[PDB]
Parts: structure tokens; C-alpha cells; sequence
């Protein structure tokens, strides 16, 4: 996919679990 470090960087909520 593009821009998918992007996309997901918006999201980037299962690096915040654990």
C-alpha cells in the first residue's frame, strides 16, 4: 500500500498496546 506509515500514522494504535 502507499503512504501506509501515513495511513496507519493517524491510526498508530496497536503500537499504544501491550
Amino acid at each position: 500500500k502507499n503512504l501506509r506509515r501515513i495511513i496507519r500514522k493517524g491510526i498508530h494504535i496497536i503500537k499504544k498496546y501491550g
